[PDB]
């Protein structure tokens, strides 16, 4: 498993190296897309875009709304957080608990839903979308690494 | 790799986790005992035994006395702190020569603890027969920065 391992170790230095330099969702987004090869969405538990990274454009108008809001919609936010663990491969013909409403941000590519969990606390999730490509357990293990250390992070900048 | 993913989320759950109770090395050691399949030795930087667990007995001397003087001699402290990252499955056909009696026995994997990008502690890990592998060091070094964690936490307590 030496892809993995090595994958793993670049997260993991993320937990345990440094600890001095602000937080940087931006930069937390870029290195899980790198990683884990997706695209990475940092969303808090208000669903208020805390960064983002693309490597694959997939055209999915509620996506590039919620950019440009810098926000999901109230309703989407909720939908969020009613995700009690993380949802895999989510497309057009997925089978869930989205209101049929609101599975537009399911309209392409496929989509991985990760809880961001610190403190015993809901802090936020990690949206992880790829244009055909699925996510595997390998995947998994990876964007729920991310995951863990976006929330560390959450809670370093309520800190801050 | 199911098997993998499940132990993943036990390991991670401890980061993700509450942060209520009081720091508690014995219990994580057996909490990442289970979870790796393996004896388990938290060893801080000076160290000083700061937690174990075992589910395999192995005949080693230099361990046992480890064990019972809660400590190691400063020379294997100080070989310990030169091991810059994880090496495994150390036995002995594989430290000076002297102190190689730390690998008597079985297979031993150290694996360092880094917390603030500073050497904490030293998890050690060993089996008597089974070969540690890449999953094995996945689990193995996802627990040891939970520790790592834990240490600096119980630093401000």
């Amino acid at each position: 498993h030496m892809a993995l391992l090595q994958k793993t170790r670049i997260i993991n230095s993320m937990l345990q190296a440094a600890a001095g330099k602000p937080v940087n969702f931006k930069e937390m987004a870029e290195t899980l897309r790198d990683v884990i090869d997706s695209n990475i969405f940092v969303v808090s538990r208000r669903g208020k875009l805390l960064g983002y990274s693309i490597n694959q454009q997939i055209e999915n108008d509620r996506m590039k709304k919620m950019l440009e809001d810098r926000q999901f919609p109230e309703e989407y936010t909720k939908n969020l957080f009613n995700v009690p663990e993380t949802s895999s491969n989510l497309d057009i013909n997925s089978e869930t608990a989205f209101p049929v409403e609101n599975r537009d941000l399911f309209q392409a590519g496929l989509t991985t839903i990760v809880p961001i969990i610190g403190g015993g606390e809901r802090l936020g999730t990690l949206i992880l979308s790829r244009l055909q490509d699925q996510f595997n357990d390998d995947d998994l293990i990876l964007a729920e690494y991310g995951a863990t250390v976006v929330g560390m992070e959450i809670l370093r900048e309520k800190a801050e």
